[PDB]
């Protein structure tokens, strides 16, 4: 699939709100994952433990992984859909060493949409939001390629 100039437009554009507090949205973000679908906490041998969203909030690890997590998905956003060299290492380590199928993917990036959805309104309208998910789900087709080629499409 191929976004439109526009359609990474408003991608970026509401993106660089996000960068303004990376470690905030972070937090919002993995705390909607593991609140949401708390199989998915089960895959994180450092915060699997975790039993509240108190905790959760407390941590400073938590906090730490989710800088490292958007910044990795902010680099591949700003490439524009020139990503097969960002997407390499993050297939390799998702498909091999941690295991995780496509399916929760799709649970991330409904945690990423309804974050920026309830923090920045003004900028996350139906189009900015069709936006994101064409770029969401272009990254999840290109793993799921990548995933295949590495031996696994789990
Ligand atoms: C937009 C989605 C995602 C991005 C950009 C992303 C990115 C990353 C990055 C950059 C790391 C660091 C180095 C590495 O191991 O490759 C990481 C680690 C990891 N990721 Fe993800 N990830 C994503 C989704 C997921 C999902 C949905 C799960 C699980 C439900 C997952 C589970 C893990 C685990 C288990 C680790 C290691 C945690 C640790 O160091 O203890 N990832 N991820």
């Amino acid at each position: 699939m191929v976004l439109s100039e526009g359609e990474w437009q408003l991608v970026l554009h509401v993106w660089a709100k996000v960068e303004a507090d990376v470690a905030g949205h972070g937090q919002d973000i993995l705390i909607r994952l593991f609140k949401s679908h708390p199989e998915t906490l089960e895959k994180f041998d450092r915060f699997k433990h975790l039993k509240t969203e108190a905790e959760m909030k407390a941590s400073e690890d938590l906090k730490k992984h989710g800088v490292t997590v958007l910044t990795a998905l902010g680099a591949i956003l700003k490439k524009k859909g020139h990503h097969e060299a960002e997407l390499k290492p993050l297939a390799q380590s998702h498909a091999t060493k941690h295991k995780i199928p496509i399916k929760y993917l799709e649970f991330i990036s409904e945690a990423i949409i309804h974050v920026l959805h309830s923090r920045h309104p003004g900028n996350f309208g139906a189009d900015a939001q069709g936006a994101m998910n064409k770029a969401l789900e272009l990254f999840r087709k290109d793993i799921a390629a990548k995933y295949k080629e590495l031996g696994y499409q789990g």
